């Protein structure tokens, strides 16, 4: 879906260039490190013609104009469309099929004359609670369900009330993910869980255990390859290893979560992160690997494995790597325990388009045809819609997604999940980079999560 076409500049500036991709039916241009593929920024374009007209229209010339292009593409991507009556503004994260969703918007616009804009503003899930509070932001926000309880607690979300027959179309556990204080606060879309992704040409049988990875990396470095690369910057990707042997966010009792019973600093969590840091101290992995570096390395056949969600699969299809999707490795004999997210669509309490939003979500998006259009852009994984899931469940990659999900946990949607994530992210980066030891990083994470 992300298919490389060319570098824009004939000469690399400071080992940076602008990588131009065919992105489904659109174009994406990224400011990339030409050595490790690290992406510094990106913007979408309708077509190569629009890309060039934009580029030929920038100030400067020669390499100076490339630089200006890089500065424009690499600066923060801010919300552009403002809420208006008779329009829908949608925010969804940049790794999801937002062009497919826009196509669902076009079906809505054809039927109703209401235009539907889709954006992926940077840090949309942080921008939302600050601007929706004051009447701005989008009509509809997409994120995994863990963010939504914080939003609901602050009054930022309309209560959603699909009728019983609509509720019967989605799996009951996906409704539970978006239930907060006895109210539905979002429409569940898809069920996400990390899986192990491996190159069958480098690795016909993936390791069952994390403990095999150091030896695997040893023999692959000899052939100039890596065993495993994945995004070390976001705790979502490292959590499954941290949870495997006992780590948890909040203990869920008979009825509720106990925000005072935090488990980011127990023996299991310490063991998982220690194994992670040991991979780095032994140079099997690099503390600076982010999402783009790992993706580029795996899709070019430089590393035998990665850890990612379904939103990444079609990029690998395009790369033509002979890949498999399978259950995460065990740690200490215990299954890796990924946090399961339910991609969910909430309606802004400040939206003046609440009935149009409901109509868009229920009768356009949450249909076999609507989800397929999104899925064709970036795969959704398992979907909350039973009719569509029963067809997707025949795909072994979906079966593997659900196996990892079943070995994991649905994320809590309580307000403090935000604090938990921020604390675990700081703990992993500090332990990975050697700014802190494992024990002292997880001790601080313990503190920051429960406050
Ligand atoms: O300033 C530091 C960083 O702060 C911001 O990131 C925060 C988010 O605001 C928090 O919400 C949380 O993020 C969670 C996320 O809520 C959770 O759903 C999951 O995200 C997955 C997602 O489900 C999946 O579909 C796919 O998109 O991958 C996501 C993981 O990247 O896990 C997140 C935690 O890793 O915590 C993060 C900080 O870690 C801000 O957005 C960052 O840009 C900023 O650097």
């Amino acid at each position: 879906s992300m298919k490389f076409i060319k570098y824009l500049s004939t000469a690399h500036l400071n080992y940076m260039n602008i990588a131009v991709y065919e992105n489904g039916s659109k174009i994406k241009a990224r400011v990339e490190n030409v050595v490790n593929g690290k992406s510094v920024g990106a913007r979408d374009f309708d077509s190569t013609e629009q890309l060039e007209s934009w580029f030929y229209g920038l100030p400067g010339s020669g390499l100076g104009r490339i630089e200006n292009a890089m500065n424009e593409i690499s600066r923060r991507e801010n919300p552009l469309e403002k809420i208006e009556e008779g329009k829908l503004v949608i925010w969804i994260n940049g790794d999801k099929g937002y062009n497919g969703l826009a196509e669902v918007g076009k079906k809505f616009e054809k039927d109703t004359g209401i235009k539907v804009t889709v954006e992926h503003p940077d840090k949309l899930e942080e921008k939302f609670p600050q601007v929706a509070a004051t009447g701005d932001g989008p009509d509809i926000i997409f994120w995994a369900h863990d963010r939504f309880g914080g939003y609901a607690q602050s009054g930022l979300l309309a209560e959603i009330t699909p009728d019983k027959a609509f509720q019967d179309k989605l799996y009951p556990f996906t409704w539970d993910a978006v239930r907060y204080n006895g109210k539905l606060i979002a429409y569940p879309i898809a069920v996400e869980a990390l899986s192990l992704i491996y190159n069958k040409d480098l690795l016909p049988n993936p390791p069952k255990t994390w403990e095999e990875i150091p030896a695997l990396d040893k023999e692959l470095k000899a052939k100039g390859k890596s065993a495993l690369m994945f995004n070390l910057q976001e705790p979502y990707f490292t959590w499954p290893l941290i949870a495997a042997d006992g780590g948890y966010a909040f203990k869920y009792e008979n009825g509720k979560y106990d925000i005072k019973d935090v488990g980011v600093d127990n023996a299991g969590a310490k063991a998982g992160l220690t194994f992670l840091v040991d991979l780095i101290k032994n140079k099997h992995m690099n503390a600076d690997t982010d999402y783009s570096i790992a993706e580029a390395a795996f899709n070019k056949g430089e590393t035998a494995m990665t850890i990612n969600g379904p939103w990444a699969w079609s990029n690998i299809d395009t790369s033509k790597v002979n890949y498999g999707v399978t259950v995460l490795p065990t740690f200490k004999g215990q299954p890796s325990k990924p946090f399961v997210g339910v991609l969910s669509a909430g309606i802004n309490a400040a939206s003046p388009n609440k009935e149009l939003a409901k109509e868009f979500l229920e009768n356009y998006l949450l249909t076999d045809e609507g989800l397929e259009a999104v899925n064709k852009d970036k795969p959704l994984g398992a979907v909350a819609l039973k009719s569509y899931e029963e067809e997707l469940a025949k795909d072994p990659r979906i079966a593997a997604t659900m196996e990892n999900a079943q070995k994991g946990e649905i994320m809590p949607n309580i307000p403090q999940m935000s604090a938990f994530w921020y604390a675990v992210r700081t703990a992993v980066i500090n332990a990975a980079s050697g700014r802190q030891t494992v024990d002292e990083a997880l001790k601080d994470a313990q503190t920051n999560a429960a406050a």
